[PDB]
């Protein structure tokens, strides 16, 4: 009856009936001319929600048709009542419930994949809502690239993480880790046989996931360009790329960010001459992806016009290159419009984005846990491929990854707050408000120098204690707020406890140490209360005792390498203890 | 050629007009004995400490000095002052002129003649004097102190030096409303005792002797009743309290709202009307009643663009003739902006009083406050004619921030709050001026993370080279030599405040030296922190670790530390090394 959470939002639903239960049986229709990788994802839900496919027809059990729209197939046509993909952008797709039956058309293979997934999320013990939809991305690229510091993602990580993306629309993997020699260190050598089936598997999971695997070069270590050397590490990068297209490597990225020699002329000559004599020389290649020496608006452009390599840059790079920035900073508060149309105007095309958030290795004591928040809704005016850099924390990372996906494929209706609550619904089920207690707290990234961004940390609770500061000093009564926030500390308490006593595994091993923060904190915030109730008390005793303990645990905060609240939890114990009721 | 030294306040007008001359060891003066009495004696301490004696007879050889005032008729201060007068300037007001052998101080009144006496004290070096015409008044009638603050009471020899250092800097205002006099608060009703009266009368005469208002600060709110008999009894307490207080020569008085557990507007205003009618009216003799209601900042007074009730009830009921003073938007606040001063005067139809809460520390102890007066309108003499600061416990320290609100309050429109910082610790630090300035420059910035801010930032130019490091290292610019010049920035800072714990006199030393060792242990882990950075940058792993432990212990005793100073530079740069990784840039 009801609509689940759907992530992304579809771009068109309406409820067009009360919905049905799917019999133990059904009808597959058309499981041999629609898309190989959307069928086989059917097949595996179907599997494990134990639903069986019949072998030969029958009415009473339910009937799923599925196929693309430059197939002929009249039942697709008859179960979907007007409703079609045939107009929609790439990667599109219609699907409708009508009473005993589902239709899923894809505008392609992919639209046909995404399809299946919105399905699997429509399916509720059986039950299905019955709606018709159209939908689309609003960017043509979205994902993520690994291009985090620190402890890298195992192997069954990266597998998890593909899969994850498939699940919610999100088709581009750029692999780049800086654990893996190939990329960088030994940037010219082909693999090794006894690397081999590690990248075959995942090359063949982002295939059957719809993600484009794109294979990341950075030669900047100590590529030459003068003279016969820079010949020959020419061809050595033409050499690497087809041992890796002979793999079923599709899309590339060339890297600039680390190189000393910063000539801009030189980059996109290298850029220009692989996107002549590889790119398209072999024509199913995707296009060339880049980020120059100069990537974030502060150090690409000087009073809105772009600096030296940048100009040289832009006005040398072809314009079929997916060149990448980051913002107004390499970790930065917003992308408002205004800097992507900056940035764009220099380019001459639409930009790529690459968002170092929720990526944590500048700062890694916390982790990243908000939503997407400061990028423009109107961004995709001006960009059409976008990325996030995740933490070292895969399985922690899928929040704010989740509402990325939401961003990306329908931007303008991204809602920050009901996407992260979603994400953590989604994700978290039963321990979804405990989960959302603690997240919420962890939320803005700041190294209190370069790097800044993020949704304020729990910014209710904040605006509670700054009403109680102006209570306290405004000689008001403040006996029903400090009750209300005894209770808001409790409860911090509480929901910590409880994740660290149901969490899974795989979730818990990336965040104990913060729980054990935030209930530290928490006590604090209850001890720094007792403070100004001695006081108000006029009861010396309560009060010193209530400070010690504040004091002791702000102080284990500071010193412990987990780092949560800064400014709200931490900064109210502060707060507390420089507050001398007293003096008025 | 003899040049103007250092002059606080910064006087109206000066025009440099010769080069300057030397006052003879023994000099003729004329005029001393229809001149004001109290200006004389000031200028006979300055001539005695100077070992410069007063001819017997007329000596044509000798210096002539003449003082007077304006209408006193004496012919030599005429002929001296040629053309240059004070009868045109108003209450204060005085005119200076010294010209070839010939030093003329003509006060428009007593006052103005006595403060004539303290710019020549400040225009002598070495019996060295530059040839100037002066003629100078202040901006605001009454600029001074109230002793209002929590904590540790000064001592009766601290008030007395404060007393002296008023008259010297031309303050005329001082607030005896300290906490721990119970005569003040807790036995407001009883008078003096006789072994409180010696004490109580020195202080009066200090005042007195220095143009220093001795206005006494009553808080009846404690227990003071209003209707019926217990209300009669009370009132006629006050007043007999206040003639006890007249007849020991006290001529101001202040009446506080501020801490009463009602909000009785109508009868607080009452109390002061008649007060000021059987009392101060009576006399005819006493200076207009002073007043701090009970809501006294913006933020308590106004709600919306208009005033709350107890504050339109009180402008209503109290007579226009009685000073009313409100502390600005907060009760410790960054500025008074004009608009602030505007919106409350033109509540109360008259021109406010100002008490300000800076350089007092009452709320946040750990902190020195010694910045200048900072945030506060240069126009505000438009609507404010009183203007008062709360300074610390911490008595000799307070006089490098009461030193600028001297030159604000007298020279408003032209107070430089960087220059009168400066000139302030060069005037009272001589030849530790410099150190003092390096140390003190940490800790002009207060703040208690709630309610209460206020003072120029710390160490800003610090704080801007701070800035521009993290800026370089993250956009991998080459930093070596900002790094070189922050080691010397460090060194520095320890270097002045190791000199400063040797050789401060006791006095001051005394007041600070725990944020003296504070801010050495901050410049040593700022030292560590930049080891941290070059560390580092040479991939040196052993020598980062080395660094890091010695920040972080450094860091760890700063925070752990009663003394506070300068949060958001010395101290904070650690903090910003310890989360910076350089290795990923
Ligand atoms: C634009 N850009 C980055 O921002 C980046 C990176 N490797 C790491 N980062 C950013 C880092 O994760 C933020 O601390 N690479 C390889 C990059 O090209
Ligand atoms: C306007 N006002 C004050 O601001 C004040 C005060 N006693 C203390 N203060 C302020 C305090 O020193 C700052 O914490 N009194 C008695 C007062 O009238």
């Amino acid at each position: 009856v009801l609509v689940p959470n759907l992530n992304p939002t579809p771009e068109n639903l309406e409820v067009v009936g009360d919905g049905f239960k799917i019999t133990s049986s059904i009808n597959l229709v058309g499981e041999e001319e629609a898309d190989e990788n959307a069928v086989n994802a059917l097949r595996e839900f179907l599997t494990a929600n134990n639903i069986e496919i019949n072998s030969e027809n029958d009415p009473n059990s339910t009937t799923l048709i599925i196929g693309e729209v430059d197939d002929d197939i009249p039942e697709l046509d008859e179960a979907l009542n007007g409703t079609t993909a045939e107009n929609l952008k790439e990667e599109g797709y219609a699907l409708v419930s009508n009473d005993g039956k589902i239709a899923i058309e894809g505008k392609d293979g992919d639209g046909t994949f995404y399809g299946v997934q919105t399905f699997k999320q429509l399916v509720k013990e059986s039950n299905i809502p019955e709606v018709n939809i159209t939908d689309y991305p609003t960017v043509s690229a979205r994902g993520i690239v690994e291009g985090f510091y620190g402890t890298p993602w195992t192997h069954q990580d990266r597998l998890d993480q593909i899969k994850f993306y498939g699940e919610n629309k999100l088709n581009t993997y750029i692999y780049a880790p800086k654990d893996d020699p190939y990329h960088r260190e030994k940037w010219r050598e082909p693999y090794p046989e006894s690397e081999m089936q590690r990248m075959q598997e995942l090359i063949n999971a982002s295939a059957e996931n719809k993600v484009d695997f794109v294979f990341g070069i950075s030669p900047g270590i100590d590529i030459r360009f003068d003279g016969d050397a820079g010949e020959e590490d020419f061809n050595h990068l033409i050499t690497k790329a087809e041992s890796l297209y002979d793999m079923g490597v599709r899309s590339f990225a060339i890297y600039w960010d680390d190189i000393q020699d910063k000539s801009a002329a030189k980059h996109a000559q290298v850029l220009n001459r692989f996107n002549e004599e590889f790119v398209k020389a072999k024509g199913d290649v995707k296009p060339l992806i880049t980020v120059p020496t100069e990537y974030d608006t502060g150090a690409m452009v000087s009073n809105g016009q772009p600096r030296a390599y940048t100009r040289i840059f832009a006005e040398t790079v072809d314009p079929s290159i997916e060149v990448m920035w980051t913002g107004p900073g390499v970790v930065t508060n917003e992308i408002p419009l205004s800097d992507a149309q900056l940035i764009s105007g220099i380019y001459n095309r639409n930009m790529a984005v690459w968002w170092n958030y929720p990526v944590t290795d500048y700062f890694k004591g916390k982790l990243a846990l908000g939503p997407m928040h400061g990028l423009d809704k109107g961004l995709n005016q001006y960009v059409d491929f976008f990325t996030v850099n995740p933490m070292e924390h895969a399985e922690l990372s899928k929040i704010s990854i989740h509402t990325a996906a939401d961003y990306s494929w329908n931007m303008d209706n991204y809602d920050y707050d009901k996407a992260w609550n979603r994400a953590i619904d989604m994700l978290y089920g039963d321990l979804a408000e405990d989960m959302k207690v603690f997240a919420n707290h962890s939320t803005r990234m700041d190294n209190k120098t370069w790097a800044k961004s993020g949704r304020e940390d729990a910014p209710e609770l904040r605006a509670k204690m700054d009403e109680l500061w102006n209570k306290l000093s405004s000689k008001e009564d403040a006996s029903a707020l400090i009750e209300e926030l005894y209770g808001e500390f409790a409860r911090m308490e509480e929901a910590c406890n409880n994740l660290k006593a149901n969490l899974p595994e795989v979730a818990l091993e990336e965040c104990s140490r913060q729980l054990d923060e935030l209930i530290t904190l928490a006590q604090g915030d209850k001890a720094s209360l007792d403070m100004i109730v001695a006081q108000l008390n006029e009861d010396t005793e309560a009060y010193e005792s209530a400070k010690e303990i504040a004091q002791n645990k702000l102080n284990t905060a500071l010193s412990s390498f987990a780092v949560i609240s800064e400014k709200v939890a931490q900064s109210f114990i502060q707060e507390a203890l420089s507050f001398d009721l007293t003096l008025i």
